[PDB]
């Protein structure tokens, strides 16, 4: 089992390099932290940070939204009638998907927990291992090229380079510059972020293609608005092209899937507002022969964590972009899984097996 | 929890009164049961009757099926990775949905009792009691209202009338007939088993609605392949629809929802192969905005009480048809779910429940 | 003009009555106000609740959004730019909207101050005044009817019916009651708050219609996300439906004016994220045949103010709901809109009129 | 404010050499000029041309709607009730549409002048400079390379190429001796004036994509009626398809947008009717994702002031159309806009900023 207590705290870890995007940059990682304690003495565990321009939570909107209303609804009711529990946190509010995250992350976590596996386990343990893509920011093609050799050189042969944020032409000359300094053995993951416009994202696509670049998907190439367009970038090339900020829930799944604007569907707990939206979208995919991938915001190794158990337990979901945590320059939790370069392992607690605040 | 042992055995148990639908006829109850027995002593239980005319599954077919080929890949496999295990029942053969759903009652009720609680907590645990319908037998509007008269005194309030045999005119007077010997208070579902022609329903739905006889839904009005008939139906008419052969598996689900060719689902575990496949069509459902009623095919109080589990755990299934095993002369099963008039009680002890057969 | 400071304030005035509809209960008025101070001394107001079952923000998120992402992007911005400004309101944080909506007001009160006209007339000036409707709440039909009788006393000839809480054979009851106390002279607006399942409205408008009940329009009948759902009760009735939680933003709209999913859509500065997207609203609509009302979340005087103002201005926006500040026990602003009864008056000061807190 | 009178003139300058497109040719600009005269001694400017094969209106028929239909309801009006007169503009007669926006003109420039700001700053102040293409009429492929060298020597690196007059054979060949004489920097737009046959033009854009002429844009290339023939050749292309004379009003707008049937729009005053209509348009594409330009007709300064001042005005519009002054042998007007090579600049004084006649 039973809910008694639910508290925050804020953390804010500088990254080493900034991280940037399309969308924003980010100099460094805030996050608002949940712990919730069970009659047990158990303690479950949670996060979500800021992402103003995705999803419009603030840390301010989070802390708000699970002390005056998930917290009273919450407190005393049991992991035994979690279906109530997770109806309760999606809908005694709309929109706040960033916090209703966290608070089901901290459920799942002392519900696999109070039915002693690991969480991944308990969601379908289909796999006990994974491997990351590392992020390659936006800059020049020559500081790209150089961030790549280095991220090859820590043991991560899979690449996620963000474009798209000023002019196609240069995009392509990033792309040129990374592929002739990092050989073509590497795959490259190209994310967009919402940067093209439809006809732009063909042509450039095609080029790349044409190059021998070896792109091997990019994500949501167009504005999150624009399904047609989506579907016609996704139906003019032979390079799969991934949905992001065009799906954020079952709902918008759905659309994306019945309409076919896209190969794959990038899932974030975040944008999901917890596992059990996430779990509903792929299932959806899955029956639709759509393959996911699941990532992050910003986010330290708790939400990586929670995003890992919950990646790792389904079969559909066959890629993984946790490199949020190794992107800051310390590591601010005690536990939860582990890496070694690119592998991601699985722990062996049961729940998250995040022990706690490190040291 | 390792699977050790896969057991098959045959019951058979004569009906009280014949059950009549516009398909089939039943005196005999018959069903293949299954138990699982894992490496903890620990035993999971399981249900698939004969359904020749709806899913083709004979007691043959069913236990040749779980021998051959779901048993060598279950054995020695643990709980603690049932999604390799479901993808495995449901693509290790094609159609079966029988056989793959009685390996899936036993294998959830393992799941369950390794957790060390009810089935229907471990999915959720939205509600603990529920109210079943009773169904009135295709017969003649006397006989039918002697019925629905015998029904409500033993506290059944709400009737499903099966009708489609004949022809409308039969159908609209045994309705009449019903209505008048029962008053206007109790609630009336209808299903057709797909005896009607799209047109022939229209007519038939309206002629009701004018007449002020107070239908609450019609399932499956048309033929289970007629998506359009369906849609046709749901579109001309003000009463709700439900589709129930036309869907048995999550992309059938996914493309009622999407073409909107019906306004609610009825789930059985028969013809989505398991829970695992219920859960899946039940979450789209709701991500669409559309309620399920689980049902079941003529089964004993075992089948009965895994598709009560499932349907107790979620929010979004909200009708349930579980009348089946109050058709029969005994009740074969000990332990389980627990009728009280129209009510049926969740009870407290691990996994499904069952304790064995009856003395 | 200039921005030369923006500054936040809370307000908390008691309901006389509590307010309810289907979604919330309200029993004391919340409000951030924000000011706006430009160059030439003059200051800009604007408000916003919060809403977190409507909008999903809240008095935190608010304020937030406002100091550390809308504040430091418009201070040192011209009103002669007022369309940059606009953007940056809008695309500087997804989301927000309520947010974005209280700073929209107070910038165009600026823009209005600076060409030394009345904002009602800077958009258009169509009329002088307005007829505000009065809103009656969910309460067993001798309240709701009690409440009827004590509004038309106190001059409101159009009252607004908030339906949809419970079960629809009760919601008919209290029409009736109503209609009854009231006589068949005044205007019947209703408010269902999504309360009701698409054949469900169906069925039960067309008995309020067959029964005389005078509906002059259904507000949102049906959950705000099934459009096809609103679609089929606008086709199936003879009484205009609204769109009102369907529609928040200019995209939004354009969905259900393609669509035609309703006869007529609600506008509120809290759900289009200010003016501008209001604005856009009701030119669509029109460009359509598509008349519009403007309303409000429970709000001061303020807020009305600058709905008033909007709605004041333009041509096809023929309804009004603006009767929110005179549920307060305190009215706390100076200046801004006048009421006689019913009628609604604009002010003849350059911008809203509001001069500064009450008395 | 107060409007006390509404002049009109003729004006006929010489076009140095021929505009010459696939619907007309045009050896001398002719124009009706609209000044309103307000009660403050203010005067307010406008410009309406005979475009008998675009708009049908003629010089008479200017003239004639101006005085008989629009001046009686103008006359004593005042600007802070623009909204109807806005209305009694667009309403009062059908059809009419260079005539509504001459009127329009003098009533946005009055507007502006009222509140002591440039018109483009008091609709929204977006930009104060802009970038003209430049058209090359269509002539042999050698004379028509001539001009875009000349052209690109003169300032202008974005040329627009009017096709579609004869056959497409030339056309493709006009567009490679352009390409060689003035190489591959430089923009190039396509505008085919109604005058191929959507299988025609598919295939002509086709060739142009493979031999790699980098076409910009496609301006109206089938018959302005063919909404469907628009849309064949959007979506069988990669190559932006801008809809010009499919699209006058805002209801033929939200038609195309809705149907997808092209990716841009061409807006023009003349087409529109005015500003009011020109807002409208660029408002309901943006709700859509699509950006627009703004065009003119074969217009003086005074018109392509009005223009400019819109463009300027609002985001959404990205490319600009105003090349027509520069094609006359004399500019007739003091004031409004200046050019400077293929930069337009926005006056600062209120209004068009036009003070008056040729010296
Ligand atoms: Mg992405
Ligand atoms: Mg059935
Ligand atoms: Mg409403
Ligand atoms: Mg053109």
């Amino acid at each position: 089992m039973k809910i008694i207590r639910i508290e925050t705290s804020r953390i804010a870890v500088p990254l080493t390099k900034p991280f940037k995007t399309a969308l924003r940059t980010v100099y460094t990682a805030e996050s608002v932290i949940v712990r919730i304690t069970y009659d047990s003495g158990a303690v479950g565990w949670g996060e979500a940070p800021p992402t103003l321009v995705i999803t419009g939570d603030s840390m301010d909107s989070i802390e708000s939204a699970i002390h005056h209303v998930l917290k009273p609804a919450l407190l005393g009711k049991s992991l035994a009638g979690y279906e109530a529990i997770l109806h309760d946190i999606q809908h005694l509010l709309t929109g706040n998907m960033s916090a209703k995250a966290a608070v089901e992350m901290a459920l799942y976590d002392g519900w696999a927990q109070m039915c002693g596996l690991p969480l991944y386990q308990m969601l379908g343990g289909y796999r006990d291992t994974l491997e990351t893509d590392y992020t390659v920011s936006v800059n020049s093609p020559e500081e790209m090229a150089a961030d790549a050799e280095n991220y090859l050189k820590q043991g991560f042969q899979t690449l996620k380079i963000k474009v798209g944020k000023d002019d196609i032409a240069t995009d392509i000359a990033r792309i040129q510059e990374i592929r002739k300094r990092v050989g073509s053995a590497v795959k490259l993951r190209l994310d967009a972020n919402q940067g093209w416009r439809p006809k732009e994202a063909v042509t450039a696509i095609r080029k790349m293609e044409d190059a021998g670049l070896g792109i091997e998907l990019v994500e949501q190439p167009v504005h999150k608005d624009d399904l047609a367009g989506l579907k016609k970038v996704t139906d003019a090339t032979d390079t799969p092209i991934m949905a992001d900020e065009s799906v954020f829930t079952p709902r918008q799944a759905f659309e994306v899937l019945q309409t076919r604007s896209a190969d794959l569907i990038n899932i974030k707990l975040m944008k999901a507002g917890g596992i059990s939206g996430a779990e509903k979208i792929n299932a959806m995919a899955e029956a639709c022969g759509v393959e996911c991938m699941v990532g992050s915001m910003i986010e330290t190794k708790l939400g990586i964590t929670a995003a890992a158990h919950f990646a790792a337990s389904k079969r559909n979901i066959t890629r993984f972009d946790f490199d949020a945590p190794l992107m800051l320059k310390t590591d601010v939790f005690n536990g939860g899984i582990t890496y070694s370069g690119s592998t991601i392992s699985m722990p062996g607690k049961p729940g998250l097996g995040i022990i706690g605040a490190a040291l």
